[PDB]
């Protein structure tokens, strides 16, 4: 009764790093699910049974399938199943729901557990495949002030993050000192490269950076290097006059988000001024 669902046609869904891929879903009629930035929603999968080995994974993002054998991999499900999945268009990006879905292959130390049910599902949908949602849902919303924002995200933590950072200069047409920091792992692990370029070419308050965690011998990378929290810190938190006056929204893997909040609480910022999703 009271939460909404829609039956959506998948656009695409390529792989945007390694272990990432971004579903875009069209909703029907061309209409627009009333979310907000930060927001989520359910999709749901009926039961089914998928083999990795089906996956297009593109030859460029190959390497670590074939170096780990991730293709060995298969997923029965046997009753329908749900999970929550973070919005990366902003409300104003009509008639589409566009996810970034990290593949929960199993752990390298159990490499024979079940594989994770819905993100193999997710990867192996293709154009034209249908898929229901419902919702929207969430808690993780920017707060209504004038303060500086602080954006770290890490691998699949991306997609609140361009949610929010669109919300804030497209639809809000915010003058709000914004920065984003981003973690990857290689340059390959890199995505929406021309959206955050585009938006700091044209937005004079809004800047962002990109740290490669692991960057391999083919990036010829030249650019910042390390864990995002240290990089962030040193190249602007050290040196700023009242970190504790900002506030920081974080999305990424657990272990990036602890050593943030450390940093973060170490400088003498308030917990109200540190912002997570639930
Ligand atoms: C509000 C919210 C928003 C979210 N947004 C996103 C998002 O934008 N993107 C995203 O990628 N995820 C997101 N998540 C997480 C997402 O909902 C799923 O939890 C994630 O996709 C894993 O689900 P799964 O069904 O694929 O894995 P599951 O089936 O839950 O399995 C999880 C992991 O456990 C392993 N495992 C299984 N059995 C065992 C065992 N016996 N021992 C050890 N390990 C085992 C699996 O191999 C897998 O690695 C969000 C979650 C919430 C709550
Ligand atoms: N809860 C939510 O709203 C959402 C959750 N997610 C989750 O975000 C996760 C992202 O994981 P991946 O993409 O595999 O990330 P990843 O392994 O690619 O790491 C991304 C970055 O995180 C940082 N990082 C990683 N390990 C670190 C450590 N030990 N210490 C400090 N920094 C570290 C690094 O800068 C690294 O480049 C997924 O598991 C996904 O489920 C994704 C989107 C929204
Ligand atoms: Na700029």
């Amino acid at each position: 009764g009271p939460v909404k669902k829609w039956e959506c046609t998948v656009i695409s869904n390529d792989n945007k790093a390694t272990f990432i891929k971004e579903l875009k879903l069209a909703i029907p009629d061309g209409e627009s699910v009333p979310f907000r930035a930060g927001g989520y929603i359910q999709i749901e999968a009926p039961a089914h049974h998928v083999k990795y080995a089906d996956f297009d994974v593109p030859e460029k993002y190959r390497g670590d399938w074939d170096k780990f054998n991730l293709f060995r991999y298969e997923s029965k499900v046997d009753e329908p199943i749900i999970r929550a999945y973070s919005m990366a268009n902003y409300p104003e990006e009509f008639g589409i729901i566009m996810l970034n879905v990290r593949i929960a292959t199993p752990p390298p130390n159990n490499p024979n557990v079940p594989p994770g049910q819905m993100s193999s599902y997710i990867w192996s949908l293709k154009a034209g495949d249908k898929c229901t949602i419902s919702g929207p849902f969430g808690e993780f919303f920017a707060k209504d002030t004038d303060a500086e924002m602080v954006f770290i995200g890490g691998g699949a933590g991306m997609a609140p993050m361009r949610s929010h950072i669109f919300d804030q200069l497209k639809r809000l047409k915010s003058k709000r000192k914004m920065s984003y920091w981003y973690g990857a792992r290689s340059k390959r692990e890199m995505f929406y490269v021309e959206d955050f370029d585009g938006l700091a070419a044209e937005n004079d308050n809004f800047v962002w950076h990109c740290a490669l965690s692991d960057p391999q011998p083919e990036d010829n990378w030249t650019g910042y290097t390390g864990f995002i929290h240290n990089v962030l810190y040193e190249n602007y938190l050290k040196d700023h006059e009242a970190p504790e006056d900002c506030e920081y929204y974080m999305c990424g893997p657990p272990m990036m988000n602890a050593a943030v909040i450390n940093m973060l609480k170490n400088l003498g910022v308030e917990e109200e001024n540190i912002l997570l999703d639930d």
